[PDB]
């Protein structure tokens, strides 16, 4: 119930929301069917439109007008945005030369530069170049301020998940908005685009910026706008708020545009109908900037121009139907379109089996345009699993396609030519970022970055302490002139042991054998030196990783590699080695094919054993430092140490052996040497965080040897590839992966072929940031470089995406 008989007189666009049954006058009252009777008349005036004309200048105030051109309008804060241009001979902001804003130039009474966040739905990154002729205001913000060539959204590349990530700095799995449509089985409730359930606060987790601000005594404009409030009125409301007295005036504001997304769905991302919507958004930006200039705020406010996601060409004919794969199609519920999410239609159906659904959807048609996954097997870079609202079964849909349950769903609902939602590394889904103002840098291009990073920067711009989030605070310091956040490296929690030779060969009863019984003072001191770390500077280039949790581990040195060996997990946490451009690849000699050697530095009780692998008929083993890249025949024996062995399914060893025997050398050739850090990851509860021992669901049969869920590599080299990886004076270049440790290669439809036709494609799909590996391992990398810590944080957030330009 709403008592709509109250009045909006003196309350239009009031900041504090009043509670039912009282009638509302705030910018969302329309959306709740709750505005007072006179809200349109008083608060949505349209008379005479949005622009001053010559003949209105100096008019007698008529309060019915949408905006004013009377002499008192600046003092009232309600001039049309072009007033000073039309009536006082001023220039539009866009027509003024770019001049560096070295310090905030603010009116008296402003405690800090306000922040205005201008968000555009479906604004694809390439619009900045392709639409540049029709967007002069936005182009000036971009060229004069700080910009990235594109900003990476979160998956799924839908509106509400991305807007709420922008608001919180959280992955969707953490903030809870995991799609535009959702079912929560605990609540037994559904979230939809249409209707009232989506306003219930229980959907919305984390702490969005407007709450962070309010908690810390920074006032916020209302961030949301009912669809029928026209853009010109939204801008005028912002500008009116900015004339409030100091103690009532917000410091942070948000404007949201439904365009260009609305037209892009109808016309495709580059339909000829798209020029007008881009022009219209640019005009709105011009209104805001002119309005700020009238208020003498144009060199005071920080403006962010940001998109949620891009837009791809997608038509009704490019739809795959689950009815062409499944016999049982009426027993499932599908969330459809540019991603798929599948669950049982009835919880009372005991004949529901995810395993048979997955199998029926795997590599069934030669050109199949989606791939099924159990959510825990999705690429870890998506961070799309740890929420009860994400269904166990997921379909990753190819760009340009949809998935639907049955054909009747597509025509009892062609209309559309554009859509979005796909994998957040897809070029068409990339969006935009521009920052302009005193706190942003001047005429500065920054590398592409992820939208999860922006909440921290928005907090930095407002003097707020961010709530705990998934950004890496400091990684975006290079965007800012001032207000940078200067973090310290985390403290190492566990110090390593440095064991020497402590065990005789016969103390080991591991069931391992090696043909290594082959016997010199010249070369005897040299092998002693290698075991004490004489080559460590070559193979450990950026210092040892720090262990950020409590555990027992040993540093082990070798001629060709160094490792941190966990006495708890019985295997290395990390293995570090350097491969020069000139390194040679060699075979595993015939006589050493099954060689595994006890390590006389590590007790039998803290070692793996070969008998377990013999008895486990599903599990085999691999090595972290590759025997193929040994520096010499003698050094090769180190690679067969029991301390370098890790459990590997045979199906995964195909992947791993190709990476080690072929790809590492390829990268060293291309990059002028590489440094590799490889290791295991355990994430059985798919939370993106290192498992404790008591979370491990699988061991090598009969043993305490834990089975990794994934294997990582971090591959570092010199950004200036004229310098070798091991003598690099400047910035670094990195690519990383987190490969799923799976007992089959069902993910790779072409896996019956030679590894050269499918393995690198798998690895590209599972590309990762160093920071992703940090979360999954409790390790901190790059602790000892010549580089600034903020630059290192930026490096750790880098993702190598493998898309063209
Ligand atoms: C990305 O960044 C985020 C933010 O930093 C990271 O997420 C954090 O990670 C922590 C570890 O997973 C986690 O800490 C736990 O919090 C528990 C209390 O949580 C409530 O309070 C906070 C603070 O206000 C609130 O934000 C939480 O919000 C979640 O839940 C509500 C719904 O209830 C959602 O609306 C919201 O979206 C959010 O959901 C997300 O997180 C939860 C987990 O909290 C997931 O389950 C959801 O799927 C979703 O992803 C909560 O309202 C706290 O009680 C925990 O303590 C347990 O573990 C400790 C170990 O230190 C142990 O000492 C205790 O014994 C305790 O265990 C007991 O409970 C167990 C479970 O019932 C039980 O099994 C045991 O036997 C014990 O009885 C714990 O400290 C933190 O909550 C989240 N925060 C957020 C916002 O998500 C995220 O990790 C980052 N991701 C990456 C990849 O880096
Ligand atoms: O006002 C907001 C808004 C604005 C908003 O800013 C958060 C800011 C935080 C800081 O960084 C800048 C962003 N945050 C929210 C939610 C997340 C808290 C909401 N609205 C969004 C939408 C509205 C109005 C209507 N609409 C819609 O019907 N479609 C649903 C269907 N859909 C759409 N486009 N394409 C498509 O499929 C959009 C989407
Ligand atoms: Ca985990
Ligand atoms: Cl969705
Ligand atoms: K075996
Ligand atoms: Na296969
Ligand atoms: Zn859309």
């Amino acid at each position: 119930w709403t008592a709509t008989s109250g009045s909006c007189k003196g309350r239009c666009f009031e900041l504090q929301e009043v509670g039912p049954p009282d009638c509302r006058c705030d910018n969302l009252c329309k959306s709740y069917s709750s505005c007072c009777h006179d809200f349109d008349e008083l608060c949505l005036k349209t008379a005479r439109g949005w622009e001053c004309t010559k003949d209105r200048c100096g008019e007698v105030r008529n309060e019915e007008n949408a905006c004013h051109c009377s002499e008192d309008c600046l003092s009232r804060g309600d001039c049309c945005t072009n007033y000073q241009v039309v009536c006082k001979g001023e220039s539009h902001w866009v027509d003024d030369d770019c001049e560096e804003i070295k310090v905030p130039e603010c009116p008296a009474g402003f405690v800090r530069p306000p922040l205005i966040i201008f968000s555009v739905d479906g604004f694809r990154a390439s619009y900045m170049k392709k639409g540049s002729k029709v967007m002069p205001n936005i182009e000036k913000l971009r060229s004069c301020g700080t910009h990235a060539p594109y900003m990476r959204p979160v998956y799924p590349t839908k509106t509400f998940p991305n807007l709420y990530t922008l608001a919180t700095g959280l992955y969707p799995e953490s903030h809870g908005i995991v799609g535009n449509s959702m079912y929560d089985p605990v609540f037994d409730a559904s979230f939809h685009l249409r209707g009232r359930e989506k306003f219930n606060h229980r959907w919305w987790g984390g702490q969005p910026l407007w709450i962070t601000a309010t908690k810390q005594g920074v006032r916020a404009g209302t961030f949301f706008w009912s669809v029928s409030i026209p853009h010109e009125r939204r801008i005028l409301t912002i500008l009116q708020w900015l004339s409030l007295p100091d103690n009532e005036r917000p410091s942070v504001y948000a404007f949201y545009s439904e365009q260009p997304d609305f037209s892009g769905h109808k016309y495709g991302p580059f339909g000829p109908e798209m020029t007008n919507p881009l022009r219209e958004i640019d005009k709105t930006v011009g209104q805001l900037m002119d309005g700020l200039k009238q208020l003498r705020l144009h060199r005071c406010v920080n403006v962010i121009f940001v998109g949620d996601h891009g837009m791809e060409d997608v038509t009704c004919d490019r739809t795959e139907f689950l009815s062409n794969y499944l016999t049982n199609v009426d027993d499932i519920t599908l969330v459809p379109g540019t991603l798929g999410r599948i669950r049982a239609k009835s919880i009372n159906n005991s004949k529901y089996d995810p395993k048979t659904i997955i199998a029926a959807l795997t590599c069934k048609k030669p050109d199949q345009h989606f791939k099924p996954y159990m959510k825990q097997h999705l690429p870890k870079r998506l961070h799309y699993a740890n929420n009860r609202r994400i269904e166990d079964i997921h379909l990753l849909v190819d760009r340009r396609w949809h998935v639907a349950r049955k054909p009747l769903d597509v025509y009892k609902k062609c209309f559309f030519q554009g859509d979005h939602g796909f994998d957040n590394k897809v070029n068409s889904m990339q969006t935009v970022f521009v920052g302009y103002g005193p706190t942003f840098k001047y005429r500065t291009k920054v590398p592409p970055f992820e939208n999860i990073e922006l909440y921290n920067v928005m907090c930095d711009l407002l003097g707020l302490k961010p709530a705990p989030n998934n950004g890496t605070h400091g990684s975006l310091n290079h965007l800012l002139r001032t207000n940078t956040f200067r973090p310290t490296m985390p403290d190492e929690v566990s110090r390593p042991n440095y064991p020497g030779i402590m065990y005789l060969q016969s103390e080991f009863d591991l069931g391992c054998t090696c043909d290594d019984k082959v016997e010199n003072k010249l070369e005897e001191l040299n092998k002693r030196l290698h075991t004490k770390g004489s080559t460590k500077e070559r193979h450990l280039l950026y210092g040892r990783p720090a262990v950020l949790y409590r555990t027992s581990y040993d540093i082990l040195y070798h001629t060709d590699f160094e490792s941190g060996y966990s006495e708890i997990f019985l295997m290395p946490l990390w293995t570090s080695y350097t491969i020069s451009k000139q390194a040679e690849v060699s075979s595993i000699p015939e006589h050493l094919t099954n060689c595994v050697r006890p390590d006389v530095r590590v007790s039998p009780g803290f070692s793996q054993n070969c008998l377990a692998y013999k008895n486990d008929k599903q599990m085999s083993y691999g090595f972290l430092f590759p025997p193929y890249l040994s520096s010499s025949p003698e050094a090769k024996y180190d690679a067969f140490l029991v301390t370098n062995m890790v459990p590997m399914y045979p199906a995964f060893k195909r992947v791993w052996a190709y990476f080690q025997r072929v790809l590492v050398k390829k990268y060293a050739s291309e990059r002028n040497g590489v440094n590799v850090i490889s290791g295991p990851i355990f994430d059985y509860n798919y939370d993106g965080l290192r498992d404790t021992e008591d979370e491990i669901k699988q061991y090598v049969e009969g043993s305490s040897i834990p089975v990794p869920t994934h294997y990582y590599s971090i591959i570092t080299s010199c950004l200036d590839f004229t310098q070798p990886a091991d003598k690099c004076d400047g910035p670094l270049s990195v690519s990383s992966f987190i490969l799923p440790h799976r007992p089959d290669n069902d993910e790779s439809c072409n896996s019956s072929e030679d590894e050269s036709k499918w393995v690198e494609e798998l690895m590209k799909m599972h590309t990762a940031r160093v920071r992703d590996i940090e979360h999954l391992t409790g390790l901190d990398f790059y602790r000892k470089t010549s580089r600034s810590y903020s630059e290192i944080l930026t490096l750790k957030t880098y993702l190598h995406t493998y898309e063209s330009e």
